[PDB]
């Protein structure tokens, strides 16, 4: 199809919670080789987030069951083989995304926020790979994850306002990397807390408590506006 | 794989919410041609319920969008084509299940409980077909659905107590068929109230107690909702 049609199909697939269709359409869009609009970027991101997240969840479930079954050898071997099938799917998905990032998305990014978004995405998908990697391969994927996050981080601190959602989402996912992949809870907390504090400080007339109060009331205003116009 | 390995795989896939895998495993078990245990019967039913339910949900969403599209012809045609793609998938799934029931499950049932469960499933999947059927297939699929439920009914009323969970679940799904497919609130409420009351008039174990009480609550909730209109 053409780009307009592929994007329409992705939106329909998203509504239908058919994330494989959504991912396929946005992959085709990307492979047409032009820089993605913000909307197209978000559709691609959401599609592959759901596709990969299903496998991450299934893998956690099967690993948990497999660790808590030390009574039967046959069932344990079955759980191992099923876990490995899910790991293979997860790796195919991650490699798909990383190829898209390396061949189209990162090289074609013109603005700094696009660059940060796609380098964060590379950090994310290398983190997903590292969750199921073993041996030296693990060391590699972990390292690559950190590197991508770090590159994104350096651009975001130089070129992006602390309140920009892409900078904040990067800080969120990088702190998660430190907590869950490097088992470094104090560094994770410091990254998340410094990013939060920088966003708070950029808001000229608010502190943390006043920010919380104000965002709650803003939500209530939006909710009332929704209710009253129906 | 052999039966025990396929069943273990189906249970693992259920835990992992990988229902395509679960359905493929239980389909292979069924095609081995041995009568299913109660557990295997429930695994098969749950797997295909989830597999077909995902498509029913997607179909509802895309049909809603397609008829809400005011003035964009390209988008409306794309929504139509996407709905038809989903319809084809749903029809493939239902035909798969109906073939399992016709070739293996129904003719191999040597207990009336199993036969009633499988004939109820036959009614269920012909109902799902009927929700998307076009032209002459509509009349056929609805008719097939009703006959299947009715055959299940004729066996159950003769062979099982009103409290039995399979008889109750048949009444639940058959009353839903009357309400939603035949738009017949009177026959739906009649069937559901009769099943509920005959149960109240009374013979179980713990698991069957649980199943029956849940189905009873579903019957009574349906009754309330339906008698509200």
């Amino acid at each position: 199809m053409d780009k307009s049609e592929l994007v329409q199909k992705a939106k329909l697939a998203e509504q239908a919670e058919r994330y494989d269709d959504m991912a396929a359409a946005m992959k085709a869009v990307t492979e047409q080789g032009h820089e993605l609009s913000n909307e197209e970027r978000n559709l691609l991101s959401v599609a592959y987030k759901n596709v990969v997240g299903a496998r991450r969840s299934s893998w956690r479930v099967i690993s948990s069951i497999e660790q808590k079954t030390e009574r039967n050898e046959k069932k344990q071997q079955m759980g191992k083989e099923y876990r490995e099938k899910i790991e293979a799917e997860l790796q195919d998905i991650c490699n798909d995304v990383l190829e898209l990032l390396d061949k189209y998305l990162i090289p074609n990014a013109t603005q700094p926020e696009s660059k940060v978004f796609y380098l964060k995405m590379k950090g994310d998908y290398f983190r997903y790979l590292s969750e199921v990697a073993s041996g030296d391969n693990k060391q590699t994927t972990v390292s690559n994850s950190q590197q991508a996050y770090q590159e994104a981080f350096e651009i975001s601190k130089k070129e992006m306002q602390p309140t920009h959602p892409i900078r904040l989402g990067l800080a969120l996912n990088f702190s998660v990397f430190y907590y869950e992949i490097l088992n470094s809870p104090e560094k994770a907390c410091s990254l998340a807390k410094t990013a939060f504090d920088e966003a708070i400080a950029e808001l000229d007339t608010l502190n943390e408590e006043s920010y919380k109060d104000s965002t709650l009331i803003m939500q209530l205003l939006r909710d009332n506006l929704t209710l009253w116009t129906s």
